C-alpha cells in the first residue's frame, strides 16, 4: 500500500459524515472542504490575497502556482469535458487558434498536467451527452484510467484521481466502482452527478459511490454547490467539492444566506442599510450594506459581481467548516437539524428528497 | 504671478489644432495626447498592473494611498466624487449616506482632503452639475457655483508641488453660458482645464462646436482634458481641435456587448458568422489577446464562460485606444496629421459620402479636408 494523503481525524457515529484532513505538498487542507474555481474568482477581481485571507487553502485551475501567485494547492482537471469526435485513442478537436484537428489523448493530458504543477490531477475520461454507447464510454474511461497511471511518473509529487462513471445507471456505476477500486490511485471522483433535474436519483447515486469507495481515501464530489447538497452528501461520506455556485449566483445579484439567497436586485433592499449578513466576516460585509449593493447593481454592475462574489465564496468557506467543527464536537445530527430548520423552516417544509437521504444515515428531522 | 507648467509642447500641426506634447507628473512622464482608461472597471475584470503596464499605459483614472491600494507604479487621475454620490446647496452635495444610511456632505473642502488622502498625481474640482433636462436660470446659477466651489477647492489644496487641480469648464450645449465660464475660470492659476458636459450627447453637430470653443479660450500652455469621450472618430476630431486627455468606459463598454474595436469599426463577435473564424481580432495588434485568442474562440466564450470573454476583450479594446493615440501622436511629430486622418477615415468609414456630416465639417473647420 503507497502512503496516504488523507488522515481521519473524526467521524459521525450515526452517519457516515467524515472530518480530516490531506497532506499535500502546499500544506494541509482541513476537510470536509469546498474549492472554488480560481479562473472564475480572478476574472472578477479577486486577488490571491483575498482569497487567502478568507481561508481558503485549495482551489481549482484551467508553472501554474506562479502564473496565479498561489501559495497554497491547486486541483486540475483533465480538459476534455471543455474541449469533436470521441475515439479510443482520445479526444479529437479543432484548435481554437491554428484552427487544425488535434488530438488529447490520455498520455497528453497527463504530460500537460504534470507541467503545470497542480497538486492534485484529474484522469481524462469520456463524457457522452442515451443508447448502449454509454455503457462502452464507461469501459472506455477504465483503459483510459490505466495509460493515465502509467504516463503519470511522479506520484510523489502529484496525486492522481480517478473519476467514477456510470451517470444514473445503478448497474453502470457498479461495474465502474468495482473495476476503479482495483487501481492504487490517491483519491476518487465522482462524475456525472451535477445539475441534475432528479434530487431522488441524485442522493440515490451518491450513496452508491460512497458505500464502495475506499474508506481511507478521499471522496470528491464534482459540480455540486447547493447548500443543502452539501450537507446531505457531507451525511453520504463526500470530502471534496467544487461548483462555480458561488461565482453563478453572484452574476444574477445573489448573496447566499441561512435562509438561501437574496434577491439584491428587487425593490425591498433599496433603503436597506444592513449587511448582507451580519454574523459574516467577509470584506463586503464590512463596507458594503444592501441597500449600496442593490444601488451597483443597477448602475456599477461589474464592481458589484465582484462584491458578492466575495461573499458568496465564504459564505461556502464558512458552512463546511461549521460541518466540519460540528463532526469533530460529536454533534452533526444536531447540526443538519439545525441547519434544515433554519433553511426551509420546519420538517414538514423540507424538500422529501432530502429528508429521505438523511433518514438512510440515521439523521431525523421529525 | 504664474507657477510653473506641468506640460511641454513638443509639435503641433500646421493646418490644424493638433498637440503633441509630454506631462511632468511625480510619478513619470506621460505623452500626449492620451486616453486615461478607468483603472477600477479593469481591476474588476480580472485585468492587472502588469498587464496595463504591458500595454504602455503611464496614467489611469481612480474611483475616489491609492497607488499603493491598486500596486500601480504610474500616475493616477481621480475625479471628485460627485456625479456618482439627494440635493445641492452652497455648503455642498447633500445626500443619504450608503454605509449608514444618514444624512452626508460632500464640500468642495472635504473632497480636496480626500483626494490629497489618495495621492493621487492630478485631481479634480467639485463642481455643481445638473441634468441635461433642465433648462432655465438654474443651469446658470450651478455654473457660478461651480466658479466659486473652484477657488474654495484651490484654497483647500494645499500641496500643488504634489498634486494638480483641474479646474472643469460648465455651461453644457450653451454657446453663451460656456463662454461664460471659461472667461471666469482661466483667471484662475491651475495647471490644467477640463471640459465637462459634453459626454455622451445626442447631437453631434453642436458637440464639436462646443469642443471647439472651449478650445479657443483655453490656455495654449496648459492641458485639455476633454471628460467621457472614447469613440475613435470622436478622439481623433478631437484632438484636431486642440485636445489632449480624455478618457471614457466605453472600452469596458463595448467588450460587456461582445464587440472588439477594430479599425473599421467593431467586430460583433457574438454573431454566427465568427463561429468557424480561426484568425485574431487583429492580426496587426500586438495586444495578448490577439496573441493567443481566435474569433472562434471568443465568439464561444460568450456564449458559455462570458465572463471570461470580457476579460480578453477589454484587455484589446484598451490596447486599441492606447495604439489609436499613440499613432495619432506619432503622425503629429512626423509632420504628416491631416494624412493620417485621411487614411483613418477612409478605413473607418469607406469613403466621404459615407462619413458621418459632423465630423466632415469639423475637420473642415480646422483645415483638413477629405
Ligand atoms: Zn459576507
Ligand atoms: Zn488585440
Amino acid at each position: 500500500s503507497a502512503p496516504r494523503i488523507m488522515r481521519l481525524v473524526a467521524e459521525c457515529s450515526r452517519s457516515g459524515a467524515r472530518a480530516g484532513e490531506l497532506r499535500l505538498p502546499h500544506g494541509t487542507v482541513a476537510t470536509p472542504v469546498f474549492m472554488p474555481v480560481g479562473t472564475q474568482a480572478t476574472m472578477k477581481g479577486i486577488t490571491t490575497e483575498q482569497l487567502d485571507s478568507l481561508g481558503c487553502r485549495i482551489c481549482l485551475g484551467n508553472g501554474l502556482h506562479g502564473f496565479m501567485n498561489w501559495p497554497h494547492n491547486l486541483l486540475t482537471d483533465s480538459g476534455g469535458f471543455q474541449m469533436s469526435e470521441v475515439t479510443e485513442e482520445g479526444v479529437h478537436f479543432r484548435s481554437p487558434y491554428d484552427g487544425e484537428e488535434t488530438l488529447l489523448s490520455p498520455e497528453r493530458s497527463v504530460e500537460i498536467q504534470n507541467a503545470l504543477g497542480s497538486d492534485i490531477i484529474m484522469q481524462l475520461d469520456h463524457v457522452v451527452s442515451t443508447g448502449p454507447l454509454v455503457e462502452e464510454a464507461m469501459h472506455r474511461s477504465v483503459r483510459w484510467l490505466d495509460r493515465c497511471i502509467a504516463a503519470h511518473k511522479h506520484p510523489d509529487k502529484q496525486n492522481l484521481f480517478a473519476i467514477i462513471q456510470g451517470g444514473l445507471n445503478a448497474d453502470l456505476r457498479t461495474t465502474c466502482l468495482k473495476e476503479m477500486t482495483k487501481r492504487d490511485v490517491p483519491g476518487f471522483a465522482i462524475g456525472g452527478l451535477s445539475g441534475g433535474e432528479s434530487k431522488a436519483q441524485f442522493w440515490k447515486m451518491v450513496a452508491l459511490s460512497t458505500s464502495m469507495l475506499p474508506k481511507d481515501k478521499p471522496r470528491y464530489l464534482m459540480g455540486v454547490g447547493y447548500a443543502t447538497d452539501l450537507v446531505v452528501c457531507v451525511a453520504l461520506g463526500c470530502d471534496m467539492f467544487d461548483c462555480v455556485y458561488p461565482t453563478r449566483t453572484a452574476r444574477f445579484g445573489s448573496a447566499l444566506v441561512p435562509t438561501g439567497n437574496l434577491q439584491l436586485k428587487k425593490k425591498q433592499y433599496a433603503k436597506d442599510f444592513s449587511p448582507i449578513n451580519p454574523e459574516c466576516p467577509c470584506p463586503t460585509c464590512q463596507t458594503h450594506s444592501r441597500a449600496f449593493l442593490h444601488a451597483l447593481l443597477h448602475s456599477d454592475n461589474t464592481t458589484a459581481l465582484h462584491h458578492l462574489t466575495v461573499h458568496n465564496i465564504a459564505y461556502q468557506l464558512q458552512l463546511l467548516s461549521a460541518v466540519r467543527s460540528s463532526i469533530l464536537e460529536q454533534r452533526f445530527p444536531d447540526f443538519v437539524r439545525n441547519f434544515m430548520r433554519t433553511m426551509y423552516g420546519d420538517h414538514s417544509l423540507c424538500p422529501a428528497w432530502a429528508v429521505e437521504a438523511l433518514a438512510s444515515v440515521g439523521i431525523m428531522l421529525t
